[PDB]
């Protein structure tokens, strides 16, 4: 089965949300995208990024210095489209602002606009963790933001239950 998403609760008419490991997410769902929290040069040395690059083991980091040999970085805000390998059919690697390094938390809705390339994405929150940015508005950037079908997983129950409980008031 294609997307087959499950356990998610529906936020709005396209955005979704789990208290889930987007590793685990990626490796059962097998979604058409798979969106990675990148930096300008794809280095995926942690967190999320170092994650899913080791579910590939480093196939996707082999990758991705290729794509940037030939193109250079990323800017903050922007994405490119690389293989999905084992996790996705692709993946969309994002860079959110790191406001623990000083970016512009308003490039985070230049981020999220990313998603709106592609119809289906298994997504993290992002901008969330070691990058700074307060989770809470990091949601409500992408529920305004995000036009295509997003399931967001998030891999902390604690923050998933302060989300959900935000978006509802
Ligand atoms: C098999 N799994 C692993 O090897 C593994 C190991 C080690 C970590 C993970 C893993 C973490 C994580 C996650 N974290 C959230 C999060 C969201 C966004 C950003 C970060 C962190 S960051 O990496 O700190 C900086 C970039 C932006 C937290 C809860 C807010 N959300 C979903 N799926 C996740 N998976 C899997």
């Amino acid at each position: 089965e294609v997307n087959s998403f499950s356990g998610y609760l529906k936020l709005t008419d396209n955005v979704y949300i789990k208290n889930a490991d987007i590793v685990e997410e990626a490796k059962k769902v097998k979604p058409t995208v798979v969106v990675n929290a990148a930096n300008v040069y794809l280095k995926h040395g942690g967190g999320v990024a170092g994650a899913l690059n080791k579910a590939t083991n480093n196939a996707m980091q082999v990758e991705s210095d290729d794509y940037i040999a030939t193109n250079g970085p990323l800017k903050v805000g922007g994405s490119c489209v690389l293989s999905g390998h084992n996790l996705a059919k692709h993946c969309l690697h994002v860079v959110g602002p790191n406001v623990n390094k000083g970016e512009d938390i308003q490039l985070l809705k230049s981020a999220y606009e990313n998603f709106n390339q592609h119809e289906v994405l298994l997504a993290p929150l992002l901008s969330a963790g070691i990058f700074g940015a307060d989770p809470i508005h990091s949601l409500r950037v992408c529920v305004d933001t995000v036009r295509t079908n997003v399931y967001l997983a998030v891999f902390d129950k604690n923050l998933y239950d302060k989300l959900v409980s935000s978006f509802l008031e």
